[PDB]
């Protein structure tokens, strides 16, 4: 399943946390913007990755939002600008 | 319909703060700023067409990007928020 992961990381140690989040996502998705990831995971993998993401961020100052994009999500996404 | 707008604005170039401010202002009446640079827009198709044009015009596509996700209805996306709510 496709889960869109949007990471709003604070601007102290934030750069490291974004690096760690990107690394944790590397095998299971694509980093489509600086802090946005299109994650393709089955439910068990998502349980695992989600836990890691929760542990890697600082929930006091960062946030994560997760969106289930559904099937045929590729026809429902438009990119404008730099890649 | 819900459209999720993700704005990746350059930090290495000047005016990014202003461009993000203008994008947020354009999204203010039809949506919610759910993260620093992410907006949930609740729009009919004509409103979306109009807003999309403004957002495209407001960014610098050489150094910024926008991604627009058509979510259908918000409930279909089973959205979860973890962490801070500034």
């Amino acid at each position: 399943m496709m889960v869109l992961v949007s990471y709003d990381v604070s601007t102290p140690g934030g750069d490291k946390r974004l690096r760690k989040v990107a690394k944790a996502c590397r095998d299971l998705g694509q980093r489509v913007q600086f802090s946005v990831f299109e994650i393709e995971v089955d439910p068990a993998q998502w349980t695992a990755l989600r836990q890691r993401l929760c542990d890697l961020i600082d929930p006091d100052i960062d946030s994560l939002r997760f969106y289930h994009l559904g099937a045929k999500w590729e026809a429902r996404v438009e990119h404008v600008g730099a890649k």
